């Protein structure tokens, strides 16, 4: 039994209806190849497309790269092609866009769904990024190591009230003097990087009245010493996409957040 604070017991049914099946994202720092998945280090990129620019235009840098030939299948997910995550190095916020967080301004999201073989048509040399002003997120390249896992709706994903009826104020409010120790335990149990699951988040899910049929969490990517990475202040980042433009595979509405204390 997966462990439930006691007052929390009675919701036990109701919270494996909720469990979803996802992709646990161990990292280890290190070299990766073209066609890897990986955090940061060098994307997969043919010469005759346009490479991703900022609105100064200015070139990207590779946030992350998931090939959906080297994870779990997901139910909906692709099952095969490179989907990949770029932000603006120049900006003190990560390229998130402050205004509408599916506009890809500052930050850009793409799909290869045919992979070319021949390596002499492929940029290998990245040299011509720049380096921004303040730190990169992630500062050293991570190898990924995908395990399939399973999890119940988390209280900070705007889906919880969904499964509860109700907000999470009342909800967590009914526990009295317990509120927070259960609150937190079950916020805690989230966190990590993934793909698919729930959403953490370290202040307040976007998502609600905004993008509320950005379901579909594509990935996350948490605060870690073990790769060098760090959202502000011990933050966390994630990309969300509504079922229908998952199933059209177009990922011109992709939901950028991250936030941290």
């Amino acid at each position: 039994m997966n462990h439930l604070p006691e007052k929390m017991r009675p919701y036990r049914d109701l919270l494996e209806k909720s469990a979803k099946e996802y992709v646990k994202l161990n990292v280890r720092k290190g070299k990766t190849g073209r066609y890897d998945s990986k955090i940061a280090g060098d994307p997969y990129f043919p010469k005759h497309e346009t490479y991703p620019t900022d609105e100064n235009g200015q070139p990207m840098k590779l946030l992350a790269q998931i090939n959906f030939s080297h994870i779990p299948q997901l139910d909906g997910y692709p099952s095969s092609g490179i989907l990949q995550f770029y932000i603006s190095v120049h900006d003190d916020v990560y390229g998130l866009n402050f205004d509408d967080r599916c506009e890809q301004k500052n930050f850009r999201v793409i799909y290869f769904e045919n992979i070319v073989e021949n390596d002499d048509e492929l940029v290998s040399d990245f040299s011509f990024i720049g380096t921004g002003e303040c730190d990169f997120p992630i500062l050293s390249e991570a190898a990924v190591e995908p395990v399939k896992s399973s999890e119940w709706v988390l209280p900070t994903d705007f889906q919880f009230e969904q499964y509860t009826g109700m907000e999470t104020m009342e909800f967590f409010g009914q526990f009295g003097e317990d509120e927070e120790d259960i609150y937190n335990e079950l916020a805690e149990n989230g966190f990590g990087h993934k793909i698919g699951g729930y959403a953490s988040f370290t202040q307040h899910d976007p998502r609600e009245y905004a993008y509320k049929e950005h379901t579909i969490m594509l990935l996350q990517i948490d605060s870690d010493d073990d790769i060098d990475s760090m959202w502000g202040d011990v933050g966390i980042a994630n990309f969300f996409i509504t079922p229908e433009d998952l199933r059209k595979k177009d990922f011109s509405n992709v939901l950028y957040n991250w936030d941290c204390s």
